[PDB]
RNA sequence: CCACAGAUCCCACCCGGGUUGAUGAACGA
């Protein structure tokens, strides 16, 4: 026991080497020297003034290094019980350090703003310094290492990634790095139909590509600071490697940018509203053809994938189109709108087919080619799902009790799920029109997806940074429910 | 596959040339 006259609050257990069964005990006010085996305080070094934040053995003999909340390096002799060095790093707050063991007498020096400082102990000079590899807001810099004996730096943060920097034989060189978000994933959506990939967006403001494959390998999209944060996303597998393949819109933009799913870039397009307004909705035709924008001002653009000029425009709502989409003929275009209308328009021609005026504004639209069937989400908490073909109301869903998040089709068409703020995600069979299913999570479900193949389901939740994989063991009952509805916890991170 | 480097190239500024010569131009105290 370290009582608080012994020493102060423990900061960091180290062992020297040579030091047989004694151990390194570093407090926030001293140092104490521990023999393990038989119990005994051998040694407690006097009071150090600033509070110490970090420790690390040194390569030599009997020295360990101190780092403080102010931005000093103490080298400190544990035979000897004094300082050696001390290197002051201004305005600083030290979070880890490492000693480069290849031959170069090197000094990373790790800090709570997200900086990497490389410092060289023989020609006592600052070698250099990697800005912000490190979000500040998750802790910067909370641990940096070197690898024995390599010219390697390992280093992480509480912003999910895992970065690593090379020292070629001159300036560190990023050479590879792991990573996801470091914010809950706002919008997501498979990228393909044989569950390889997942694109997905965060309020990080990044765009990545997760594998759902063993590797668990990911890429974060190129933006080659970053783009505002994605409101809307779309993707089509069909044209990948030929030209852009993604659309997103960012907050707060009157155009949407455009990705390339081979190179996992940016593309070359941007797609104007032309109406001023900024683009609350974004989608592609099955082909890869086309790319649709619908905007606050109620405009719906048609843009060429392949050249990224204007192929056409339409002008039906008044308030924002919140959603838009095509059947996989490309014979019939719908759009949804918070005026409440849906509009059913030629996409060969540019005639008006029709209108529908629903009672409610409208969020979201899911369209299932397959079966030509559309699904909304509405202001009054139902799900209206509409025949494009006959241009129809054909059911409508209540049971929500709170603003529905987001929902999906079921690859055959038989059902659909939803999430909700009220905290559940709901299984409705459309025959019937009934809630089958029910599940309550104690972490609401921001976006529910199914696999192109009905296998998976994909959910992403307020809290967390990465992505529910979900196994629909149901590839059952009609009957309905109520308070039946089951509490079910999150998949465990612990699986595969 | 991207990333980043590389050097080149310009490219335009920038400087000096330079209004007290840029150019190329085949010898014979």
């Amino acid at each position: 026991t370290v009582t608080e006259i012994q020493g102060g609050e423990i900061v960091s257990l180290q062992h020297l080497a040579t030091y047989l069964n004694k151990l390194t005990v570093v407090t926030k006010s001293n140092v104490l020297l521990f023999n393990v085996r038989t119990g005994k305080l051998v040694f407690t070094s006097n009071e150090f003034p600033d509070q110490i934040t970090t420790a690390e053995p040194a390569p030599v003999l009997d020295i360990i290094a101190l780092g403080t909340v102010t931005g000093e390096v103490i080298m400190f002799n544990m035979r000897k019980g004094k300082r050696i060095r001390t290197i002051k790093i201004p305005q600083s707050r030290i979070s880890s350090l490492s000693f480069r063991t290849d031959g170069s007498s090197h000094l990373s020096v790790g800090t709570s703003s997200g900086d990497l400082i490389f410092y060289d102990l023989d020609r006592r000079s600052r070698i250099h310094v990697l800005k912000n590899i490190h979000r500040e807001s998750y802790g910067g810099v909370t641990q940096a290492t070197f690898l024995n004996g390599q010219p390697i730096i390992v280093t992480s943060g509480g912003d999910n990634s895992l970065k690593e920097y090379v020292f070629d034989p001159q300036p560190p060189r990023y050479l590879r790095s792991r990573g996801g978000h470091s914010q809950p994933p706002s919008y997501i959506a498979f990228a393909d139909s044989q569950s390889h990939f997942m694109l997905s967006a965060s309020k990080d403001r990044s765009l990545w590509s997760f594998s759902l494959r063993k590797d668990a390998q990911s890429q974060e999209m190129s933006q080659r600071s970053k783009f505002p944060e994605i409101v809307a996303l779309a993707i089509e597998n069909a044209r990948i490697g030929e030209w852009e393949n993604i659309i997103t819109a960012h907050k707060d933009e009157k155009f949407a940018r455009t990705w390339d799913m081979r190179n996992k870039r940016v593309g070359r397009w941007t797609f104007d509203t032309t109406d001023d307004g900024f683009v609350k909705s974004v989608a592609m035709s099955q082909c890869g053809n086309f790319g649709f924008i619908g905007s606050s001002n109620g405009s719906i653009t048609i843009y060429n994938m392949q050249s990224g000029i204007l192929r056409k425009k339409y002008k039906l709502h008044k308030r924002a189109v919140t959603g838009i989409s095509l059947d996989g003929m490309n014979r019939k275009m719908v759009s949804c709108g918070l005026d409440g209308i849906v509009g059913f328009y030629d996409f060969n021609k540019s005639t008006l087919l029709g209108k529908l005026k629903l009672d409610a504004p409208i969020t979201a639209m899911v369209y299932h080619r397959s079966s030509d069937l559309f699904a909304l989400a509405l202001d009054d908490l139902s799900i209206v799902v509409i025949d494009a073909v006959t241009q129809r109301v054909v059911r409508q869903l209540w049971g929500h009790s709170n603003r529905i998040t987001a929902f999906d089709f079921s690859p055959e068409g038989r059902w659909i799920v939803s999430a909700s703020l009220d905290s559940t995600i709901r299984t409705w069979d459309l025959p019937t029109g009934g809630c089958i299913d029910g599940i309550i999570v104690d972490n609401v479900a921001t976006n529910v997806k199914f696999s192109p193949n009905g296998d998976l389901l994909a959910t992403t939740h307020v809290t967390g940074n990465g992505i529910c994989i979900w196994t629909n063991r149901a590839q059952s009952t009609r009957t309905i429910d109520e308070s039946e509805f089951a509490r079910m916890a999150l998949p465990s991170t612990s699986v595969r």
